[PDB]
This record gives structure tokens, C-alpha cells and sequence, in this order.
């Protein structure tokens, strides 16, 4: 859970059915979420393994 693991989930102003994966620093584990489509943040990934192997790590 390096730097890109503190900013909380950000869906953004847009509301496109873009379901993606993010890092839940509130519990210390990755989880799924809904991305509006625009104005995303670092806490953004495409797979549960992606978030866990990159932000999670431990």
C-alpha cells in the first residue's frame, strides 16, 4: 500500500457503467468499485490481482 494507496475511491462526475477495482485502505485490502469515467485518481486498477499485486503487495 505505497503512495497510490491513501486517496479514497473516486468515481468522478461522469456516470458511465465502468466497473473497475481499487485499493480499500480503510481495511487494508483491495475491493471492487464503480468509476464514472472521467477525473479518476491513482487508487484505480483493472483487476483484483492488479490492485493487490501493485498497491496491496502487503
Amino acid at each position: 500500500r505505497p503512495d497510490f494507496c491513501l486517496e479514497p475511491p473516486y468515481t468522478g462526475p461522469c456516470k458511465a457503467r465502468i466497473i473497475r477495482y481499487f485499493y480499500n485502505a480503510k481495511a487494508g485490502l483491495c475491493q471492487t468499485f464503480v468509476y464514472g469515467g472521467c477525473r479518476a485518481k491513482r487508487n484505480n486498477f483493472k483487476s483484483a490481482e492488479d490492485c493487490m499485486r501493485t498497491c496491496g503487495g502487503a
